[PDB]
């Protein structure tokens, strides 16, 4: 629950919608839709990619701890 709470806020801070409105991000700057897939990509080759190692390490050590 710590670490979900403390990765929403990052996850709403990168948006360009808020850039835009923070001043970082100039106003009239539309983002395209290929933009928004390498950014989904980006995101997706660490949260989905840290997703079946951590299972699957799980998964090794709790069957060697159970002795299986
Ligand atoms: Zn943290």
């Amino acid at each position: 629950f710590h670490e979900a709470v403390g990765e929403i806020m990052s996850l709403s801070a990168a948006t360009p919608k808020h850039l835009k409105s923070i001043g970082l991000l100039s106003p009239d700057f539309q983002e395209d839709n290929e933009t928004e897939i390498n950014f989904l990509l980006k995101q997706a080759l660490t949260i989905v990619g840290t997703l079946p190692f951590t299972y699957m390490l799980e998964k090794w050590r709790w069957m060697v701890f159970k002795g299986e």
